[PDB]
């Protein structure tokens, strides 16, 4: 009469609350026992039932109590189910149906409780439900800004199921894949050596290739771990990705460059994929009294010993070198202009190396709006002679 249950339901991407979680409450009477689930109410008891199919079924998000010959229900706090008026004695709590984009897990579907004599204090339990939570980051960048051909450190993140290794018959889950999606001005470095190959870890041990497949669809790649050694997983833990991607001839300062990722278990996934974007930057200058025949290079530094910008011709990869021989020469032609783009963000200095030749640098800030979009390019900034 006035012993009750107090659930809480959980996923275990966020341990965050989750309704529409249902159960049903069962218990055992009798040598051998025989099981019985609560079906309704008669004359201010719940009655029971031998058949699960009549079972009620208890939902997360609402409350249950004794009312005049059926359940009076309430609405509960998110992944709270309550269920008062329980008479003494032991009993199963069983799950018969996750929430949506969650998974059963299997050590917690049938949940024991017991309802002591004299007794109003609520019990209460947790349950868990398996959903999933992806993380893309990039772990090294002191921002956002990056130059093409630049190799960037991504890692891509999830929880590993706590019922990854649960069987149907015939397994839980029979497969377990990350999946990134990003613009065709990033590619992926497939790379499986080196300073730049990429790695898949459960918590910290890495995963031998063997139990992995990469493969790569059109401008994405997937990561698949292989059917047999799915169960080996960390229950709980974290499976992670940690790869390479540069941005390529494509890519211009005018975008951005976003890349997103989520997971393919059969099961559930993030529904708000995680995505990170990166720029790059780049300046425009016009020469004027326009003038064809100016020459420029670009330094990191207002010095003589300062590096010197290099554009290579084919990846438009933007590097450093020590030497005036080594760097890229930008010539004016007869609309003026000298076009620098592919930078990381931060200040440098425009040198004429080729009317009167300049005495001194020009310094120029590479930012977020040092360039602009494709419909509204900033106008270049005027250097007269
Ligand atoms: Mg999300
Ligand atoms: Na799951
Ligand atoms: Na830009």
């Amino acid at each position: 009469n006035d012993g009750s249950l107090h659930v809480k339901k959980v996923g275990t991407a966020e341990n965050e609350g989750l309704n529409g979680a249902e159960f049903v409450i069962s218990k055992s009477e009798g040598s051998p026992g025989t099981v019985k689930y609560i079906q309704g109410v008669k004359d201010g008891l719940y009655t029971w039932t031998t058949d699960k199919e009549q079972a009620k079924r208890f939902i997360t998000g609402k409350s249950y109590e004794i009312g005049e010959n059926d359940f009076t229900e309430a609405e509960n706090g998110t992944g709270e189910l309550t269920v008062k008026n329980l008479e003494v004695g032991s009993y199963i709590l069983e799950e018969v149906k996750a929430p949506n984009n969650a998974e059963l897990i299997e050590n917690q579907t049938k949940t024991p409780f017991t309802i002591e004599a004299n007794n109003q204090t609520p019990v209460e339990k947790t349950v868990k439900n398996d959903t999933s939570k992806v993380d893309k980051t990039t772990p090294s960048l002191d921002g956002k800004d990056v130059a093409i051909g630049e190799k960037i450190k991504y890692q891509i993140s999830v929880n590993i199921p706590l019922g990854i290794a649960d069987k149907e018959g015939a397994n839980k889950y029979v497969k377990f894949n990350l999946v990134d999606k990003h613009d065709a001005a990033l590619t992926f470095d497939n790379v499986t050596s080196g300073e730049y190959a990429y790695a898949l870890y459960d918590g910290d041990t890495v995963i031998a290739p063997e139990n992995y497949q990469v493969t790569e669809q059109a401008n994405g790649f997937t990561v698949a771990v292989n059917p047999a050694y799915i169960p080996t997983l960390t229950p709980g833990g974290t499976l992670k990705f940690v790869y390479f991607m540069h941005l390529n001839e494509k890519a211009d300062p005018t975008k951005g460059f976003k890349n997103e990722a989520n997971v393919d278990n059969g099961h559930t996934d993030d529904q708000t994929p995680p995505t990170v974007e990166v720029v790059t930057g780049g300046k425009r200058f016009i020469k004027v009294d326009a003038l064809a025949g100016a020459s420029f290079v670009v330094r990191d530094q207002n010095s003589d010993t300062a590096n010197y910008l290099k554009i290579d011709e084919t990846t438009k990869a933007a590097t450093w070198v020590k030497t005036k021989a080594e760097a890229t020469t930008f010539t004016t032609t007869a609309d003026g202009l000298v076009d620098i783009t592919g930078l990381k963000y931060g200040t440098y200095y425009l040198e004429e190396t080729v009317y009167v030749l300049l005495t001194n640098r020009i310094e120029f800030v590479v930012n977020e709006q040092s360039y602009g979009t494709t419909e509204n390019l900033v106008s270049p900034e005027k250097v007269p002679n």
